[PDB]
This record gives C-alpha cells, sequence and structure tokens, in this order.
C-alpha cells in the first residue's frame, strides 16, 4: 500500500529547515510518494534541489495562491492524482486508474512520529487518530467506543472536528468522488469540506489504537528575528545571498 | 568515527515532538552515540520509553538545573562527566568511551534541525571543527569567514566580545581534546552568548578551527524554535471536567 504524501509549501525563512526535518522523516517511511506543491510563481531552485537530493520518490508540483493557505497546492496534488498533470518534476506520471493506495495531507511544519503512517495503510475509506497540541488543546480527537467514532474530543465548534494532520483517505475512494475537493473559501472547515464529499462522520476508521495515541503533532516554528541582519545589510555587509538558507 | 551527540532536554508540551524529529533525524546517522540528557528529578517515563523505542545507541543521563538564563549547562557538563569516566548513566549504554579512543562530541540542542549531511561534516574532526549555522544571533545565518582553507575572522553581530561568536549548534570537539583538557567545560556564570566561548576557549585559538561545510559556503544545520503551544482551551475543558485525557501521553 502505497501512502501518497501531499505537502503544501511556500518560501519563508525557516522553509529549508521544515523541508529538511520533514524530508529525513519521510525517507524512514517505506512505499511512500511524497507530492510537495510550492505555493510560487514558479519551481525554486531550493525545492526543487532538496527534492533532487532527499533520495525519495517524490513528485514536484506548482500553483500560486493570490484566509485558509495551502488549499489550491492541495488541490492540484489531487488533481495531478487523478491523471490531470501539472507535475514539473520528479515522477510525472501518476498512479493508474484503479490503483491502490492511501492519501494523506501532511503540512510542512508539523512532527509526523514514523508509526503514525503504518497506521494508515490499513484506511478502507478514511481513517482518524487524535493530533496533539492543536485547537489549544494538549490533544485533539475522536471519542471511540467499542471501535467506533461516536465524537470528537473537540473544544472549537464542524461535522469533521478534526485537524489536517488527523486523516488519512482512500486513494480509491477519492478517484471515485471526482468532485471531492477542499474548498479555497472555507474558514476550522477546510478538512470538513473535503471529507463531506467522502464519508459520513459517523463512518470514520479509527486507528491509533482506538484513538488512544498520539503520533502526530501540530507544532509551529518561529519567525526567526531579523534585526541584525538588516542592520549588517545596512553596512553591506549581509549574509550573502548565494548561501541558501 | 562515532559522533557523541550530547543533548540537554526538559519536560514541557512540546518535549516529546521535538525528542520525535530529533531521534527520527538521528536514526539516519550510522555510528552515532546519543548522549540524552534529562533536566529533571529523575529519568522520566515519556523519555525512557522514547530513547527504547527509538532503535538508536544511547546512554540516558540525568541531571537538575539549579541574571542570565543560561539553558542546559549542567546537562551538557553531565555528558562530559560521563565521557570523563564519572558514571551517571541510567540506561543505555552505562560505560563511556575508554581513554584513546577517536571520536567527535557535538552538543545538539533539543529544537535545532540538523541535516543528515552535517555529521558526516564534523566526524573529521580533529580538534574543533566549525560551519555557519543558520537563522541564530539575529542572521540569515551566522558563521566563520574563510580564506584559504583557514578561519580569518566571523560573519556574526549579535555580542561581537566572544571569542568563538559560534552558536552552539556551530561546531564539534574532538573527544580525545575534551579527555585532554579536564577543565574544559560549560561556564554557568559567562554572560548571555558567551557560553560556547566559555567551553572552546579552553581547547583552541578560533585561527586553530577546521572550516567544514564547503569551507563554510554551506548551512546545514538551522537554529529553529517551536512556538509555545495555545492552551487557552485546554484550560477551559479542565474546569468542566472534560480536559485531555491524561492517560494519553502527548
Ligand atoms: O489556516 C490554514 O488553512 C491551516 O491551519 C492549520 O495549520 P497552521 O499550522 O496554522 O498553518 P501553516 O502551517 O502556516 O500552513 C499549513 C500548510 O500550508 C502551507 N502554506 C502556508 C502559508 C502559505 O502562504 N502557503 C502555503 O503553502 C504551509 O507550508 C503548510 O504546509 C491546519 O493544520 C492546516 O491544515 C490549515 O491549512
Ligand atoms: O540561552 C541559552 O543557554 C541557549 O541559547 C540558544 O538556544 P535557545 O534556542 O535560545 O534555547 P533552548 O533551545 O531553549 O535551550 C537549549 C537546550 O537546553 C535545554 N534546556 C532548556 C531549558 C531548560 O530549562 N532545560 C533544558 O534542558 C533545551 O531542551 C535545549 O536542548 C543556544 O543555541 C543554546 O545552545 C544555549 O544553551
Ligand atoms: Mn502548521
Ligand atoms: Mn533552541
Amino acid at each position: 500500500m502505497t501512502i501518497y504524501v501531499v505537502t503544501p509549501t511556500y518560501a519563508r525563512l525557516v522553509q529549508k529547515a521544515e523541508l529538511v526535518r520533514l524530508s529525513q522523516t519521510l525517507s524512514l517511511v517505506p512505499r511512500l510518494h511524497w507530492l510537495l506543491v510550492e505555493d510560487a510563481e514558479g519551481p525554486t531552485p531550493l525545492v526543487s534541489g532538496l527534492l533532487a537530493a532527499s533520495g525519495l520518490l517524490f513528485t514536484h508540483l506548482v500553483v500560486l495562491t493570490p484566509h485558509p493557505r495551502g488549499v489550491e497546492q492541495r488541490n492540484k496534488a489531487l488533481d495531478w492524482l487523478r491523471g490531470r498533470g501539472g507535475a514539473v518534476g520528479g515522477e510525472k506520471d501518476p498512479p493508474p486508474p484503479g490503483t491502490q493506495g492511501v492519501v494523506y495531507f501532511a503540512d510542512d511544519d508539523n512532527t509526523y512520529s514514523r508509526e503514525l503512517f503504518e497506521e494508515m495503510r490499513w484506511t478502507r475509506g478514511v481513517s482518524v487518530w487524535p493530533v496533539g497540541l492543536v485547537g489549544g488543546l494538549r490533544f485533539e480527537g475522536p471519542q471511540v467506543q467499542d471501535g467506533r467514532v461516536v465524537g470528537f474530543h473537540t473544544a472549537w465548534e464542524r461535522p469533521f472536528p478534526v485537524d489536517m494532520a488527523g486523516f488519512a483517505v482512500a486513494l480509491p475512494l477519492l478517484l471515485d468522488k471526482p468532485n471531492a475537493q477542499f474548498d479555497s473559501t472555507a474558514p476550522g472547515h477546510l478538512e470538513s469540506s473535503l471529507l463531506s464529499h467522502l464519508v459520513d462522520p459517523k463512518d470514520l476508521e479509527p486507528r491509533a489504537a482506538n484513538c488512544t495515541r498520539v503520533l502526530v503533532w501540530h507544532t509551529r516554528t518561529e519567525k526567526p528575528k531579523m534585526k541584525q541582519e538588516e542592520q549588517l545589510q545596512r553596512q553591506g555587509r549581509g549574509s550573502d545571498p548565494a548561501i541558501e538558507v
């Protein structure tokens, strides 16, 4: 079972760092295909280079978003999976029709345990699991009773009150529902805008030992202070722009 | 050449997430021994468990941190004490390499980002090696200026008085050198920013620094920091008696 990891990314100071640790984590997972989609005007040498040197099975996609982020990027990754092309690097050919697999939307700053991926390979339709440090809670996750989702441990308002990092979708189910995609105009409702097109919340498949284990965390990275850089810039002694960071 | 990675760590909401990605990055490096030092009263089930399941070669150490607010000093000096034969292991490999062993010591904080490439750069260190660190000291990257394969200055701005204006993540030290310099340790009384110099000054002169990472033109490590999680809702849910299940480790 191949896991297709859809990751939207964009240029900012910590981008490479984020992509370095994420790709390093992904290199630990077998049968994984990374669909990295840049939110840019064109492919950046930084991303293209990072990908070429990652040694991972990947497909490079690009699409600019002129409010929810990473939407147009994730939707383009979906278009590719549905055979509508759009690849600028890596494996240009999408999985053939009727190919088995599972799609997982992994943002570039979260922390993913390697165990997480083994949990989602068995996804029939859509599976769910708790996500740590998100929604203002220690963890947010499905309430399970006798192996069935009977509710959700959440504090914010949503038929699918789960974070992007808390679910995976079987590839066949996404191909069967050609219209299923994220709504770029959807506010906490991004995840639902996709899932509503696929399953009923009561049919979600709980993983992570019936949602008793946190295997992914919604970590965020601090924005680096650049006061000293600006100062050195004024003196014409800024950090060499030819040295990538 | 085995790399001994010294990492001080303490319990806080993001701790496990940090140790997870770090341990996952380290599992990518061969001949690496992780010296994970907990800032605690004793080994914690969280860290002990993570280490056991990591599959890494490690030694679990523990020491509590007793104005400038130096961080991880006691923990780092504890890993040094262990390397110097003073014991203190609570798990993993109990015995340190015997004198004469070839290796390199690297002080990796638990929140930075490390490319697997960085470790091959430091594996060959005779005395003290150096390279640029990204997003630290208020710069895109802070690092040594290299001319003719030798360090001839530093690209830095913050606390320029530092004889070694380089972040903890920007250098590595030869194990034999550390054992040969028993007094070499981190100074808890040093000004904010002079922590690195407090150790290195007992080991070498900046001119003898070994520039790595293509003569310090490649940034292979970043001083990333993780945002403290917002817990307003958790606080509210607790009062109602429905706080996040405490039996689920995060
Ligand atoms: O507001 C939102 O739409 C996002 O809110 C939260 O995530 P959060 O950590 O707040 O947001 P980011 O980490 O900044 O962005 C999520 C993903 O979109 C990407 N992104 C962000 C910003 C941007 O301008 N372009 C872009 O592609 C990021 O690289 C990342 O992979 C959810 O976990 C995301 O799934 C959701 O997309
Ligand atoms: O002020 C300092 O002493 C630190 O400043 C910067 O790092 P920074 O990212 O600001 O600090 P932290 O990441 O919070 O701490 C560095 C290490 O010490 C550990 N630490 C921190 C705080 C604490 O109470 N206990 C403890 O073990 C952290 O887990 C981490 O591995 C430098 O990169 C660190 O080497 C230096 O120790
Ligand atoms: Mn995020
Ligand atoms: Mn740090």
